[PDB]
């Protein structure tokens, strides 16, 4: 890194980091199924795909080296393919501050020896009783039918129950050695999609299809790190919920102002 | 490089070229004196610093890559203190184009154990036989230390105000080809040395400002210069290679002093 004059960042995704003269950022990092195979857990429809926590991930990362306390908004776009055969280059880049301190933020990749970038996200950052527990086994049956395959690292919901309109559910990293772990991350990506597993189940209720995160709007970490949640889940609108979530002792870990889901076709996956 | 998740450059000082999402480049290097010994040859009362002609190259590269014709203006400020101890970070920025094609440029490093960047460049980019070996004898009583890569002044005419000099790389094993750069530093300042022949006879001087620097053809291993005046301490340059072909040409350069005392404070 310091080879080819650039500094060094430690996060399992990124390598690199640095401040360019206008006050924005770039971060850079080479991103193979074979370096990550608990990412070949994440799997849809057959394709294999970064998830939508990831790219949370990623934006994290990217502010806190930054100094902002809040990714404000981001959505997802094209999605990133992973396959064993191929490897991307992957960026996130940082604008500058406004007067309020708000940044663009954006995150795109390309294959390694292709030319053209592909974006991913783009957004901006700134400043349990009387409940029905789930079979969460057979949640995850459930979600396989339609096409969320997802493996070991991926069902890390561990519990679950809902009262009202609400959920709470415990999450955990599956098959903890065979990823990273969750200490080296802001909040690992299968922790906080386990947390959206929940969600899936009234959400997919009478619903043809797959659904998938494509917006966030108020993701806040107030301690990177954690290795398993307590989540509180509530709706937020049509196919949105929010959530909050504190760890093991209490501590508040991340909360979530809204996080919206969308129809996608197995078709267009596949394409990708 | 792909290994970091940057895509590479050819280039002799930079590494890693990208274009950023907003239309503007990014390149970066690492320089050390122990893998470019050459620049060892370029020292100035004592301390040895990349020269002009190297930050000009390394503006050339970007011009080139971002599709500019021109180096619109360039202007030097700190320089940059190579030793074999110590290392840098170099990087250059250029932002986006403007609707004429203008993109800002700006050329900064830092130690490699060191937090604050030192900004060494900023400009733009868009669309009678002399006796050389005793100017070079003169030159190093007055603290111009150039050492053999630096001494490329193979003789030198003068007629008027205006001043002819055949240029050459010196010790060509001991640096990259020529053809490997878009004009070989060294190729360059011996174009200047030159010039500093009747300066100093009116301290120590080096380029401050450059201005309308254009390249018409990259790698060229020697020069045929003309020199003219353009002001004082100004002057501008063309120049051909053996062939007559037109290599570059340079609408100006400024010299200004420098005192050793500013040296050490740079280092």
């Amino acid at each position: 890194a310091a080879g080819l004059g650039l500094e060094a960042t430690e996060h399992p995704l990124l390598a690199t980091a640095t401040e360019l003269p206008d006050g924005g950022y770039l971060f850079t990092g080479r991103l193979a199924l074979r370096e990550h195979p608990w990412l070949a857990d994440h799997t849809i429809a057959g394709t294999t795909i970064v998830p939508g926590t990831a790219f949370v991930e990623l934006a994290l990362h990217a502010a806190d080296i930054a100094g902002c306390d809040e990714i404000t908004e981001l959505v997802l776009h094209t999605p990133l393919v992973l396959s064993t055969q191929s490897s991307s280059l992957l960026q996130v880049a940082v604008g500058p501050a406004d007067p309020s301190g708000a940044r663009s933020l954006t995150i795109r990749s390309h294959g390694e020896d292709v030319r053209l970038w592909v974006e991913h996200a783009d957004g901006s950052i700134g400043p349990p009783p009387g409940g029905d527990a789930w079979d969460t086994a057979g949640l995850y049956a459930r979600l396989a039918d339609r096409g969320f395959q997802y493996g070991e690292t991926f069902r890390g919901l561990r519990a679950a129950w809902s009262s009202g309109e609400d959920i709470y559910a415990d999450v955990e990293v599956g098959a903890p050695a065979s990823s990273p772990k969750p200490e080296a991350f802001h909040v690992h990506p299968a922790l906080l999609d386990a947390a959206l597993h929940a969600a899936l189940g009234p959400l997919l209720d009478g619903e043809e299809g797959l659904f998938l995160p494509f917006a966030l709007r108020r993701v806040r970490v107030h301690h990177s790190g954690a290795k398993s949640l307590r989540v509180h889940i509530t709706p937020d609108g049509d196919k949105s919920v929010s959530l909050s979530a504190v760890d093991a002792a209490g501590n508040a870990v991340v909360s979530v102002g809204s996080v919206a889901l969308r129809p996608v076709s197995s078709a267009q996956l596949a394409a990708a």
